[PDB]
């Protein structure tokens, strides 16, 4: 079964869940099946295709921790889940998506858009007002000041819903 490599740089947070099954709190905002191999039982190891046709595979427990850390804020979400692709000096050597230069002199390396491509698409299915202009200077800047993942919600009782 091929598999991502955790990061390990980070304190040991509570994550001990079952093969799959994002939170209630979740649910509550995408709600239109966004990706539904993250509510349906595989295995925390086993790669997900991001977007159909496109070819580009995730982890299921690396697209859980995008979506714990990034829950209620869908610029998270596109930080955390191109950070889970460009995990080498690709981003670090090369100006971003469009992949054009920033002096007159070639330094730069043949970035992956076809991950550009799944990652700001299926952060626009679940953010539909998040546009690409956003996402194409966050993509270039890649640089956060805090980790900003105390979400902190709750929703007590939101469990029971309407019968159909």
């Amino acid at each position: 079964l091929p598999e991502q490599v955790a990061p390990e740089s980070r304190n040991r947070i509570r994550v001990r869940q079952d093969l799959a099954s994002l939170p209630a709190e979740l649910i509550n905002q995408i709600g239109n099946r966004c990706h539904p191999k993250l509510y349906d039982e595989g295995d925390p190891s086993e790669k997900l295709e991001l977007v159909t046709g496109t070819n580009v595979y995730i982890t299921r427990a690396q697209l859980m921790n995008c979506h714990v850390s990034a829950g209620t804020r869908h610029k998270v979400l596109l930080r955390r889940l191109l950070a889970s692709f460009f995990d080498r000096n690709t981003l670090a050597n090369s100006c971003g998506t469009g992949i054009r230069s920033s002096t007159n002199d070639p330094r730069r390396k043949p970035l992956d858009s076809r991950v550009l491509h799944a990652v700001k698409y299926y952060c626009q299915n679940f953010a539909p007002n998040f546009k690409e202009s956003e996402m194409n200077a966050i993509a270039a800047d890649m640089c956060t000041n805090a980790r900003r993942v105390v979400r902190k919600s709750w929703m007590p009782k939101v469990k029971v819903l309407k019968a159909e």
